[PDB]
């Protein structure tokens, strides 16, 4: 009531229920303040930085830092947290390349015909985090690197997915070359980005790259004939974070990041959004299970997501700038731990639904957004139209299935898809009857013919097929049906690149 | 009613509605107060820096910062920004060849940078050569707002520090091949003048670019380019979802005026005498700001792009026009005009051109700029809708297109290409089934 | 009253009117005073730094600051400013090649520059071959105004570092050896002034003149003064236009120049030093905005006579003093005496005009006037009955002959003309009359 424990100028019982900030002070959360756009803010108060981020529970909730840190940093909940790394356009031993930010953690990546009780995600093996990053050239025309030299400096542009602006970045990469490191070269003097905010580049886009130059043998060139690809990651960064001064000034000299890294990284749960191009990655506060006097507050991975990317919650379902983000209209991509916890707790829930989990210490989240998904209900970004669509139901996932009676088919352009990347086909069936049967056919580099068995209620079938070539056949999809078969949530997702000769 | 939320000199009560300054004192502004030569002041009270620029609400209204910051940016809305790059003037190339390059720092922003130290780039075709720094021996102590380093009337400084180290042959027989050479700048490194606590000015602990970020961030972008001149300022705006964002709310046209300080004829604005009004000047936004302002239209029947509110992320760029004629006192075309009718009373502005038939306008090159794209624009109204519009343009392209008149005046504009000083003179004919109102025919350079 | 609004030890009242310092403590101004040697201050009651200086209007007006701070600066309204800049005595081109050059530095402000350690560019036609600063054996520990470094009598500092500095390569210097010679320029300069701490001590460490020279030079506008052997340049303050709360006072010109450079007045006339500097003694050059706004200001004025002009920031003066000036009273240095000069007048400018014995006609040689650069011949002319033409003929590099019609009241006359060529003949200038002419004040100067 008028308790302040942790002295950051929030009383313990409104820190405990909910707080707001109005007028630049902390009040009592009250269901009223929901239509004048206010948010309900929750913290722990026993810690004054419960995020582990360098700003106090106070100094977020009522915005009195940077202007430029994200308001989804603003939550005391969410870590105003930096993803810096450095990704490669031009190599000097020709031409262009091309990167992918979440490349690495979908390379390990295996998908079943059918899914288990309740689960939905995908498990990977291998789950690096945005700042990881592997590149794809374009411009090769299948020939080797030994025309035109035959033998026997490069451009980058730091990128940053985090919460918060980064002044005066030095980050140190690896001369990897596909498994053989060469050198550590470092960002000395030329190579320092004044500041870098959320969602930007150094050098700006617009602007030529950077380009760093202050030694190839034949065994990493036949690589790259062969079909292997370049990579380039950073080992490290070496950032500034800003903070108020006595005089009123902001200072961002001797305020590093690296103080609270290992902080933030030991408290937090990550998660990652890949919405095909724009990539974030984001930090939320979760609580250790063994300490009975730690009061970080409980969050369902539902609202976890909501917190972190500050998605709308229209009606039920989370949206994100327009875009479906709820867990039957994605592909979730879970590591082993947080796949056996989610199993684990699956069983003591009776929805069956991952965004209703609490959040745990130590996960990893990565949410892959379809490219084409479409619901037959309000959303279809198709580029065409599926074959005899029926939408005369009320018995859909959301709204309303298809009468999947005979065959549907779908007609996608290669060229509107990308060559030598490997995809996923899901959707969601049903047959009451428990009495039809569903085959599905492709065409494509290999032709494929699966065929499935619909159960009584609503379950996630998943389909995998690859293309290849920038100019060749296009994909055709038949959904095959002898009897009457219930069809939603159909989409197609944007899985890691399959190499070539 | 004297409270003070953000703790700023300013009570509160006077930041929600005007108030000014007057002998270092905030008071209650007056609607009297303008004939003595003050100005209303707006400024969020739950701030104290309501721009983002070092410099509080306080110190910016009541004069208190540096003497070379412009009055300009005053205002508590506009931030006192230096905005500066680096040009070239010429290419000293000798030989392996070595680099070197002659250039002078430009400023348009509204604050003065002390110790600039820019980053630029060398680049002929999309491979970046080398990224320099200035070291030591071309860093600018100082630059203040609409001037150069080195000061005009001096030759530019040399920039040949790592010494730069291009290939004997790959980079020469690009740029004999036909290519130039690109210097852009990326970053850059300054200073801010603040008084210490015993009076001295002290500019050694003082970057911009702890401001940087948070002044792109909090505020909307508006650029204003007369063709000899360009400046660059940032406007405050408020941000939509929060509602403990207290930044005052103001329209395009009032922003403008308060960032370029220019004085307002009733309706007509001028900058120096050079119009300003939305009439007068070709507007070019983004995308972004292209999508707001006609959602934003759609729900108002002013139809008037200066009435529209200002909001955070829009970019606004402002192209004075350099042939531009209103039938009034302004003339400024190659050549004489033709089928001139000055005898009106229900103009645009004062009068209309009531053109009967067509137009016979030539336009001498030689007056003219090559590879360089133009449009024209002007306002079209015919109540009757009863002639056909249509005009040729003879470029390096022909193209003919017809115009569909409508009751009120409406702007047109069609875009074309000159190339080449070594060409024939460009021919553009205006032609109409008969009697028709045209005004404000103008012509602007664009990239 | 006791009322300081701005905390600088002088009370409003006495900022207002005049003012001035009795055993360090500030008093009214009373007219008596002058016979005692005082002097009427008055200054900004809302600036503690009136001038824009690192020293306040306390500090200047009782000269509690650095001794070697010239006179004039202790008014407050009179900025103390260096002017520096890097003077050439020899280049030594050592030949592959290598540059050597003895450089001077000259101090024309006034305030004294602590390790001043200026950059330069080495230009010899639009291209700059490197820019150079001065490093650590190069650097004025002193530099009093109106002194240099090395002290006269002394040789100049050798200057050879940049690696090091050649000539591009051998495509470039036969431009110097086709006639053309390498130019120094200094963009900028960089130095610390002096202020006392706790301890009564001097301190020149943290302090910075690069700090307050943009407030310094858009606070105050720039006066020069010529006197053939030696310059001089201020900077005095003035209040802007449109503002009602600068609170700098107007001065004209003519008391601007007396603060400025402590001239002494005899009633009327001003003498710097000996040298007369009233407005028809000397002659004043101005850029194109002075002249505009002094014009402006002056129809309006029935006086007519630029001294009384309101003095306005960023206005540019230059003053010449004549070199070859006679009046007719006192002082007359021509190398050949004027000819048909009559003494027995009543109506002259100060004391006694010329009576012109019809024509006159002089021949002045090349000895005492230095080639390759133009001069002026300026006069006063008048015709009470305006029943004389007035014609002049000069015999230079090109036939000069023009006709003037004087008016009725003292009108002063400019005409230019060039004497090129080093070994050029004698030069003849010649003035043509109809009749008997009242002239005064004939002036010839160098530019
Ligand atoms: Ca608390
Ligand atoms: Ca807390
Ligand atoms: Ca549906
Ligand atoms: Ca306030
Ligand atoms: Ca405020
Ligand atoms: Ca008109
Ligand atoms: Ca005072
Ligand atoms: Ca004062
Ligand atoms: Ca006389």
């Amino acid at each position: 009531e008028d308790l302040d424990t942790d002295n950051d100028n929030i009383p313990d019982a409104y820190e405990k229920n909910g707080y707001t900030i109005k007028d630049s002070i902390a009040v009592k959360w009250n269901d009223s303040f929901a239509e004048q756009g206010y948010k309900k803010y929750v913290s722990s108060y026993l810690e004054s930085n419960t995020a582990g981020d360098p700003y106090t529970d106070y100094q977020k909730a009522s915005g009195s830092i940077d202007k430029a840190i994200k308001l989804e940093a603003r939550d005391p909940l969410v870590a105003a947290y930096p993803v810096v790394g450095v990704g490669m356009e031009n190599l000097i031993i020709s031409r262009a390349t091309t990167n992918s930010k979440t490349d690495a953690n979908t390379v390990g990546v295996s998908i079943s015909a059918g899914y288990q009780n309740g689960f939905t995600g995908n498990i990977t093996t291998s789950y690096s985090h945005t700042t990881d990053n592997s590149t794809a050239v374009q411009d090769s025309n299948g020939e080797s690197w030994n025309t035109g030299l035959s033998i026997n400096n490069a451009n980058v542009r730091y990128y940053n997915t985090g919460t918060a602006p980064m002044y005066k970045v030095t980050p140190t990469t690896n001369l990897v070359l596909d498994g053989e490191t060469l050198a550590t070269i470092k960002a000395q003097d030329n190579q320092i980005g004044n500041n870098l905010s959320p969602n930007e580049t150094y050098p700006k886009k617009g602007l030529s790259p950077l380009a760093l130059n202050t030694p190839i043998n034949y065994d990493q060139l036949k690589k790259l004939d062969s079909g292997k690809q370049i990579k380039l990651e950073t080992t490290q960064v070496s950032g500034n974070y800003g903070t108020k001064n006595s005089q009123g000034q902001i200072i961002t000299e001797g305020n590093s990041w690296s103080n609270y890294i290992s902080q933030i990284d030991s408290v937090s749960a990550s998660i990652i959004l890949d919405t095909g191009s724009q990539t974030f990655e984001r930090r939320v506060a979760a609580k250790e299970q063994g300490n009975p006097e730690d009061k970080t507050p409980e969050i369902t991975i539902g609202e976890a997501i909501k917190k972190a990317f500050s998605a709308t919650k229209n009606g039920e379902l989370l949206y994100f700038n327009g875009i479906p983000i709820d867990e039957s209209c994605v592909e979730l991509i879970f590591d082993d731990n947080t796949s056996e916890i989610i199993k684990e707790q699956l069983k003591y829930l009776d929805d069956k639904k991952i965004y209703n989990v609490k959040l745990e210490r130590g996960m990893n989240i990565l949410i892959k957004v379809p490219s084409y998904f479409t619901n037959f209900d309000e959303y279809n970004n198709f580029p065409a139209s599926w074959s005899n669509i029926d939408t005369k139901n009320q018995d859909g996932l959301q709204s309303v299935a298809n009468k999947l009676s005979g065959e549907t088919k779908i007609i996608i352009p290669m060229s509107k898809l990308k060559p030598y990347k490997r995809y996923v086909f899901s959707g969601y069936s049903k047959d009451p009857s428990t009495s039809n049967s569903i085959t599905v056919n492709i065409k494509s580099k290999e032709q494929k013919t699966d065929y499935l068995v619909p159960e009584k209620d609503y379950t996630k079938f998943s389909y995998e097929f690859e293309t290849t070539g920038k100019d060749s056949s296009d994909i055709e999809i038949t959904l095959t049906s002898s009897g009457v078969i219930f069809l939603d949530n159909l989409s197609i997702t944007e899985l890691n690149s399959t190499p070539e000769i």
